[PDB]
């Protein structure tokens, strides 16, 4: 299409599709109810991302938002994706370590706040206010990462995989606010095509990279 | 109103309203926590459908979608209905057989995908792409039916009612993609008034017919 | 801004922000998994309300709805707030008394119906029909209050705090339908600025007042 970022939307679509089919095949046969949990969550994440990447690819998950005196192309379908896939990723972490239910509700709710204020900021027409929504969203993000480091001694294989995915999680999640701030939704420093490439690389890593790590671990079996 | 399909929207409204009141009365008194679960789920389904049928009846759950060179009247409120009532129906099935939590998350999530890609397809303005969304949605549907047949030996009364509702479920759910494909959202083979009648007949059967079967079974008591 | 109700939107923003930070601080340290549950739920409620009050303050959570021959300013962000915070409040009540899961699903679902039909009524352009949606929503509300009084003998400290919050809940929740009926969404008897003040006073009391009561009780610890 006439959008230079199309190629990154098509590659992300393909890679999310392929990861989904891989995990679907892989979880074939699994009977341990525990492992079953991790397979369902982990397979669903790139399945949802597949649909939202394809809706961006086809033009559906795109809208124009007037601000700073211009019609800015905003991919809102990323927030419909993240709204469901980021809590699922947190649930994977939470289940690994057998979190208390209050801690899980804390994470899911802070996550909802994170993504929904990101979406409000994305669609806000007063330029300055976009960054107020960014800051609140970033603060929800920092609460989540705090809880992942200070809110949780289980068996050695659980701990190790959990420590690895936790570190993956802090590194990739932390890059999202930066990308948003310098890209088309924020300061407009980086063109939309580079921005879309960056989000594609983070999304595939946090979704398909993260799940490859988890699903190859025996940490997922009781 | 000026919409010939109005009569089917009014009959579905009435029938969903009546089923809701029936199940509400019927569940009056029930103390077995197990039965309580099935009564809550099963009563909520036509209560939600009542509201969405009435919003269609009154004109609120209707929007025009330009495609194939025309303004097509699309009843989007059916997807707001299904988004909540189809997982609830699956939960009824899942609870009957004491499914593992991973299997339940699999079903709910595939269901969300099913309905949300149905909704994207319903609102997509590029005619050809409508059917890509249809196919993905149908594939989520086929995953769900697969899990209902191969993803699950409990007491005889549980098994029997579960096998009956499962068969009801495959027969009616399978008709939805066909109706969509030949009706106003898809190939436009069947007029909207006939389409609305067909969805009304399926909806009442899958919602009020299904629940009459379940709630008369002693399978719902511990 | 040019909206006289701005001051009440700014005060509610501030008060919800402050309550959120207070409860966040207060729950610092808490290790009893039970108390942890109540702290997560109770902190999340004004955190969400903070964001929705601020989105109203900044103009984002406002839309114009044509009806009765005029462009009526409708604050739709209140329904995005309530959609999540009213079930959370009900969960606090439900957990106190160790409700059965079927009773909790009953409450959450009737609540969803309550808020979603409130939102449909808020955005309906046919004046008379606005009040049909009001009545259905009020009936869902009356079901919820019924279940809170007749749908539930635990330890004395649980019962007492539960009876107090239940009474707080019936008194404040019952005022919402009245405000809606006489304010800008309904009969237009009371100007939007007074209406917004009334909702601000109810919201802070039901959210921050209610949680102060709960979180000072030892009822929240196992
Ligand atoms: C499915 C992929 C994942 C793990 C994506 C995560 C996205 C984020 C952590 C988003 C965070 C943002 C903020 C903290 C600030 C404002 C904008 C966001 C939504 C990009
Ligand atoms: C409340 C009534 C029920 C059980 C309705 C079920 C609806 C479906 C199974 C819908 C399925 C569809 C697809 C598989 C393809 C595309 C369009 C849909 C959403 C009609
Ligand atoms: C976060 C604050 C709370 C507890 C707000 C509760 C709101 C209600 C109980 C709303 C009820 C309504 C109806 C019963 C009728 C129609 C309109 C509503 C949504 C205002």
């Amino acid at each position: 299409t006439g959008r230079p970022e199309w190629i990154w939307l098509a590659l992300g679509t393909a890679l999310m599709g392929l990861g989904t089919l891989y995990f679907l095949v892989k979880g074939m046969g699994v009977s341990d109810p525990d492992a079953k949990k991790f397979y369902a969550i982990t397979t669903l994440v790139p399945a949802i991302a597949f649909t939202m990447y394809l809706s961006m690819l086809l033009g559906y998950g795109l809208t124009m938002v007037p601000f700073g005196g211009e019609q800015n192309p905003i991919y809102w379908a990323r927030y419909a994706d993240w709204l469901f896939t980021t809590p699922l990723l947190l649930l994977d972490l939470a289940l690994l370590v057998d979190a208390d239910q209050g801690t899980i509700l804390a994470l899911v709710g802070a996550d909802g706040i994170m993504i929904g204020t990101g979406l409000v900021g994305a669609l806000t027409k007063v330029y300055s206010y976009r960054f107020v929504w960014w800051a609140i969203s970033t603060a929800a993000m920092l609460y989540i990462l705090y809880v992942l480091f200070f809110g949780f001694s289980m068996r050695p294989e659980v701990a190790s995989t959990f420590k690895v995915l936790r570190n993956v999680t802090v590194v990739l999640w932390s890059a999202y606010p930066v990308v948003w701030l310098i890209g088309s939704e924020g300061a407009g420093i980086v063109p939309l095509n580079i921005e879309t490439l960056l989000f594609m690389v983070l999304d595939v890593s946090a979704k398909v990279g993260f799940g490859l790590i988890l699903l190859r671990s025996r940490a997922i079996f009781g």
